[PDB]
């Protein structure tokens, strides 16, 4: 399980960086209520299926990928182990899972990049918005194949412990893209008029705001409360999940992260409506826990565990495992 | 009360059978909804009604039962005493309460149907359609009344208690009917078209899963989990149990298990819709504890919670606690 | 508080005494339910109204009663202090609350109506009609101005408690009225039929069961799990009070009973519907600590905590309490 | 936080005053869920929105304030710090808060008043309307501009920490304003034709009661139970917020109080359909542990909070917050 590598990467890493990652803004409140909300969800497996071919890959945003899942943008990846980015680059290509290069990537993107593999970039809205649009292009020639544009990020969320810590960036941590302003509606466009990549707006919680990213023209969306680290008391997106597919009715890809923690909570995301899931902490302690080799073997045993839970639920397909109805529970 | 049990079982067993006995797959979260799920049902009981005659026997599958409950398949029952299956069958008999015989039983089938009463035998698809038909004709042969078909295995569960004991069989535990695949409805048709013996389904959660196992020729079906021990964040049977009663009206019979522990969980299953109730772990309890007279003694106490249960509800007959209504609380 | 007194009580009575006074049946689920119901149970104030007369008072069988509550049938008083239900009933005389005379009495009836005040008097049926019709004779003689006929005890609950502690009655304590068969509507025709006395129906928990008992020819009900001591399972009675009180439509009383442990308490019940309560364990906790005064000083403290309730909500009266609206919290 | 300066209150002051200050009434059953009630609120941000020009000012009864939100009435400030409602009004008139002058304010309401700033005037409804008026009329001729008529105090809850430790006010903590009696929907009508300031009622939690005001000429009224030191078992005002909103359909301001300790709850609130906020509690905490600076800092760290909440919620102004749409949680 992935509860195994929280607590080794709670001894390896300083005490400041462990809150750093796994902390949310003010309460907390957000943070505890995306697991609350995945644990009252259950799933009504089916039976006696066909289960002689099962898989579990996915087409999303024109390619292959091996799961429904992609490795969530995670800021300054150097704070977790020495090789940073490159590790948990080059485990996610090994696994033919899509990683996504971060604005605030502590290797630059163009070397992540090179790693090979389906890098998506997730994008910042900067100050000017010159400079956003060539971080962009510098994402496109670099081979990236989606933009994620966090919409969810006007400014930074408090985050206590990192107040409390006095917490700052190493000065062996750099943002090495760069040698920001609060996105709009306008932003989006601007972006979506300067790419031919898939554009995916995350930190989308409301109705009408997906429906808004579809007639703007998002390839996906992904809904999220950022991990409860901006609005604390914000929805947890797997509780607006159903909601958001159904109004989007096929329109984009409808993505959701928060709290995905097993195989088994990708079925419950799946179940629910999602095209696939994000996942960020789990990553993070594996890569703090053993470098490469540990987010390899994360990723191995949520391939394992998202087989398992298809099949015990009758499903041979990711769309089929998106047909299953739930039940939520006390 | 079962709750006696339950400890007298932990001391005598070695930790790592006791835990085989008690785990569930994942984070147990199916295995302790299936108590949640029981405790949060209230019956509303009758009162003034006549009790000179009240009665537990129910008719099921061709033949009287003393209490409308049976033994659960539970596979290699000489891990927790060394009668195994012959103390628990006999106990059985004695309390003229239906025993299932497994598939992986660790006596052979024959023996234990050669202890009398009302053997019933669980199947498990092998490998070969031919094999899986022998095993059936085998246990019709000696004298077993209904085959229940487990449904809900296409492969086993992680059980993470296991993995992290590693434990596996003793060398002097062995599947004694021998010297598997996963089955699809074309599975159920060949069983239903190789016996005259009532087929009932084992592992049924959703409701189009019920009213297709009708459609199919099944004599029953067992609405149920696994015991928390399959699909982890599976729903638990007692929350589709009313759901699936009311969409089979009356085509086969309807029973559930998972987490019944008294006479009062008895009475709120059948309150529920379900003819008849299995009970595993409290049975292995008894059987680890004191061997056939625990086993006698546990469904003794049953047997007197279920008549205190019913007369202090109104109801002189099971058919009577069908017809209870239900309140669901917090 | 009530709370006060249960330490108290815990203090100075034996603990098998302190275990059968405190315990319900099975796993005492219906138990902990009348007070969760309780908790759950939110008032709307009203604000403005005039106050200037504020009365608990209620008119209730016949006669005016002090506040909307009387003491309710606890057997064998005696064990709690060595005055009994001569203590109590002195207490509930002087506050001017009904007090419940126990078949099962240790002071005959006889003695106890002597002490004046509002006696009722609580039938078990008895084996024999005539007996059981003598003992409600030897009451109405007496001068116990209602019948309180005990209908959710066909037989006995399983006091675990009580099995345990092998807990049996001292030899100091008798069954004062003496020197039983499970009730049928039959025997409450038989009643009805004997005696002028309204017949009050207490342990009625199904909505259909409320209605018979009207067109029976009840004066009023109870709605009650029998403090959780019966079936354990068994719906509280503040959950079905409110759709009781709809079903009757003003056709007899409707009172409730346990967990009544404030006059914040009986206002909730009032606001759900109920004529009155029954109070229960905090009067053998008042007994036992402080025999008579005890009694009196805990039943000046609800009179005092259900004005203060009363004129909080905006209510004059218990009338006006009645028609308060709730909502349910969690 | 909010909960930082608790703390810091409890090491300074004497228990029984932090009590007198923390405590509720009964079992302090509405205190505690003034806070469950907000806790299981969740916001639905909106996204993309211009944030250019962030502001959280109102125009509340005819004044622009700061932020969403005045100090509720606090009777006996002097209890907390020497400096008692002059450091409170200070404060709050820098931060360009609304501060609540008491009937019982520790300091004469025309000193408090000469602080300037936004005050507002408590009305307790005394023995004689004439000396009621006679407060009215002072208040209003030293610069008041709304009187705050707390209406649910026909009299005091029974605050049992105050009861157990035999709590009384100190000898140098007077009421200042003197050298009571029930409120009615007539003392109403007697305020609001003797003064032109608005008339804001103060502890509504019933719908009709609500409509009841905006006919009888309130300008306002505050949601409340009165931080649960009123009825014990009175709702808490969040649970009727909305309901009341949509009743007055814009016929009077309504405010809510109970529990509000950051800007998320003031955000929370104001989606529920809030015009403004009261705090209690929290403004004491700061009073108690730091005087006048202590308040202002409170004061610029709920500022700060509820601009931050604001803009990642995607709402420019306070009415685009009234818009928001929110979701229950468990
Ligand atoms: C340490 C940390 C840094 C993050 N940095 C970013 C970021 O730069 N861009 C972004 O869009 N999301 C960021 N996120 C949010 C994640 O992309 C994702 O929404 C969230 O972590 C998903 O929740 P999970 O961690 O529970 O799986 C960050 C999350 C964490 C924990
Ligand atoms: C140790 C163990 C072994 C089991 N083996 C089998 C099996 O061989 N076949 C099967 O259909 N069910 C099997 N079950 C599941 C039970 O038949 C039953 O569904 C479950 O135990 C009911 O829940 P309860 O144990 O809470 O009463 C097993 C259960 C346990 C605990
Ligand atoms: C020790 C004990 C003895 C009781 N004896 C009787 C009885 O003889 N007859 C009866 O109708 N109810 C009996 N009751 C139930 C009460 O009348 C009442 O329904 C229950 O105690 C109310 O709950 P409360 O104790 O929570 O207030 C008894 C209750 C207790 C605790
Ligand atoms: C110590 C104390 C004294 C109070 N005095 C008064 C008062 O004189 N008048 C009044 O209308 N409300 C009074 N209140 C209630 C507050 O105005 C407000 O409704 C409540 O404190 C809001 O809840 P909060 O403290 O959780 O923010 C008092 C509250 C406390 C804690
Ligand atoms: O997006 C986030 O929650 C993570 C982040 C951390 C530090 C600086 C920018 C972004
Ligand atoms: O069916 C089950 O949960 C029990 C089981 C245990 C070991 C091997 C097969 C089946
Ligand atoms: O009615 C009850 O719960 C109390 C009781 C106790 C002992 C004998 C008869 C009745
Ligand atoms: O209104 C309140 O809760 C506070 C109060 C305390 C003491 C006296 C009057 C009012």
């Amino acid at each position: 399980s992935l509860a195994d590598l929280e607590r080794a990467a709670r001894d390896v890493l300083p005490g400041e960086i462990f809150d750093f990652l796994a902390g949310g803004s003010g309460t907390e409140a957000s943070l505890v209520a995306n697991r609350t909300a995945l644990e009252r969800v259950f799933v009504i497996p089916r039976m006696l299926r066909d289960l002689t071919d099962v898989t579990t890959e996915i087409d999303i945003f024109g390619r292959r990928a091996a799961l429904p899942m992609a490795v969530a943008p995670v800021a300054y990846q150097r704070l977790f182990h020495p090789e940073g980015e490159l590790a948990v680059a080059r485990a996610a290509r090994d696994a033919g899972v899509p990683y996504t290069i971060c604005t605030l990537s502590s290797v630059s993107l163009e070397e992540i990049a090179a790693v090979g593999g389906r890098p998506w970039f997730q994008l910042f809205w900067l100050r000017d918005e010159k400079r956003s649009l060539d971080l962009v292009r510098r994402a496109e020639d670099a081979g990236c194949e989606a933009i994620v544009f966090t919409v969810d990020v006007p400014w930074m969320g408090r985050r206590l412990r990192d107040m409390r810590n006095g917490f700052a960036l190493p000065e062996w941590v750099t943002a090495a893209n760069f040698d920001f302003a609060p996105a709009t509606w306008e932003s989006v466009e601007a972006v979506r008029a300067h790419t031919d990549l898939p554009v995916v707006l995350k930190g989308i919680l409301a109705v009408e705001d997906a429906r808004r990213a579809v007639d703007a023209g998002a390839g996906g969306i992904v809904v999220s409360n950022h991990g409860g680290r901006q609005l604390d008391g914000a929805v947890p997106g797997i509780e607006m999940l159903g909601e958001i597919v159904a109004a989007v009715s096929g329109g984009c890809e409808v993505l959701v992260d928060g709290g995905i923690r097993s195989g088994g909570d990708v079925l419950k995301a799946t179940a629910l409506g999602a095209s696939a899931v994000l996942v960020g902490r789990p990553v993070m302690w594996a890569l703090a826990a053993a470098g490469q080799d540990g987010v390899r073997q994360l990723l191995e045993l949520l391939a394992e565990e998202v087989r398992d839970a298809m099949g015990l639920a009758g499903c041979e397909s990711v769309g089929a495992a998106r047909r299953l109805n739930t039940k939520l529970g006390v």
